């Protein structure tokens, strides 16, 4: 049935084994300081994972996993405190960024938005504090703005915390283009350092916002229209900001954020020059046959429990039964209207969201843009990253 083919019916070897996950993927990813260990150091993680493997802790959702990371984070914060006092601001920033990655992995894969007393929420709260302190020392610092949700209705929260970073020379006389990052299930606003570096290096502003049913997003996760109101608030705030040119704006949806990039490309087409959807779902990812096997593929841990809560469902059974008809951009007809330019990027052999969720968008609305990587899993890294920046350079060209 699925383009994924033989791999669909496979149980991936790291399933329920943090040992195999580490030894076969995460150890290498950590060494290279690439996702999910970007900004991070193997010297910080190897002792923690050796501890987790020795105690045979495989459930990332459990407190035993989360709390294994916190003493390392503490020691890094003290090393940073020492570095700062000695006037070593670059070292202190790096140590705090390293602490942020330790907190990030500790709260993998999902901070439960309904359980604010959870250790993973506490980990995320400490990560944000570490990260803001680290980035306050940058020549172009990341600044948090709490955007009032003026377009809030129903069960929407009041406040939209976003990260903004502006390149050197950005002012009312010379306002700069905007790349608006929409983050994912396991990546929130502090998890995008290198993306902000690249955006600023091309003379653009970086704005980072979390998606409904994650992190500090106030959008009603149960209301499919909640993202539309969320972006009405964010885009209205950016319109007012004198140094940011909203006439040259692109949205960048990462993984779970890809759904929201695709949706926004239709709902807000007249306010966007373009949208990138990186490893997106929009329809077939909520197919019960797909959700039956999604836990058996490349995602480091169980995903269906996190997905249930992120889609505003109290139970996984209720999620599998109801999600597609409610949230599908195809089923609901969101795709049957025009869109701004939309670049779809993924691995052909994505076992997290199906490649069919890129391909189906070519059978609706405006012409779409795509590059899909043969034999590559979810996100189609590393190939899919540099093409992202090539496309932004074209769309935002002077
Ligand atoms: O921002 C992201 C999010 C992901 O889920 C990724 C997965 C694999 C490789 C890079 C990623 C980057």
């Amino acid at each position: 049935r699925w383009i994924l083919g033989d791999k669909f019916d496979t149980v991936f070897p790291h399933k329920g084994s943090l040992k195999v996950l580490w030894e076969s993927r995460w150890k290498f990813a950590c060494s290279k300081s690439v996702y999910p260990f970007h900004d991070g150091s193997i010297e910080d993680f190897e002792p923690i994972f050796n501890h987790l493997i020795s105690k045979n802790i495989n459930d990332a959702a459990s407190d035993e996993y989360t709390q294994a990371f916190l003493p390392t984070a503490s020691a890094l914060e003290e090393k940073a405190a020492q570095a700062l006092q000695a006037g070593k601001h670059e070292e202190a920033s790096n140590l705090l960024c390293r602490a942020a990655v330790v907190y990030r992995i500790s709260r993998f894969p999902y901070v439960d938005i309904t359980k604010p007393n959870s250790i993973k929420r506490v980990a995320f709260e400490r990560q944000k504090q570490a990260y803001l302190k680290a980035t306050s020392l940058w020549t172009q610092p990341i600044r948090e703005v709490t955007v009032p949700h003026t377009y809030r209705t129903g069960n929407d929260g009041a406040h939209i915390p976003i990260y903004i970073r502006t390149p050197a020379g950005a002012d009312q006389s010379n306002p700069v283009p905007i790349v608006l990052i929409m983050t994912g299930l396991d990546g929130y606003r502090p998890d995008n350092s290198q993306r902000t570096h690249e955006i600023l290096a091309r003379g653009w502003a970086a704005v980072v916002a979390e998606i409904p049913g994650t992190a500090d997003c106030p959008a009603d996760p149960a209301d499919p229209a909640s993202p539309d109101r969320l972006w009405d608030s964010v885009l209205s705030y950016l319109d007012q900001r004198p140094e940011l040119n909203t006439a040259k704006m692109v949205v960048w949806g990462l993984s779970a954020g890809g759904y929201y990039a695709i949706r926004a490309a239709h709902t807000h087409r007249d306010r966007l020059l373009g949208a990138i959807a990186h490893g997106p779902g929009c329809h077939y990812y909520l197919d019960p046959e797909w959700l039956a096997k999604v836990n058996d593929h490349e995602y480091p841990f169980e995903i269906t429990a996190a997905w249930a809560t992120k889609h505003g469902y109290k139970t996984v059974e209720e999620f599998v039964a109801g999600a597609q008809k409610k949230f599908s951009l195809v089923e609901t007809g969101i795709v049957d209207q025009p869109s701004c330019r939309l670049l779809l990027l993924n691995g052909v052999d994505d076992g997290v969201v199906p490649i069919e969720d890129c391909l189906v968008l070519f059978e609706h609305g405006s012409p779409k843009e795509g590059r899909f990587y043969k034999g590559l899993p979810h996100m189609g890294y590393p190939n899919s990253l540099p093409v992202s920046y090539e496309w932004l350079e074209q769309v935002l060209a002077s």
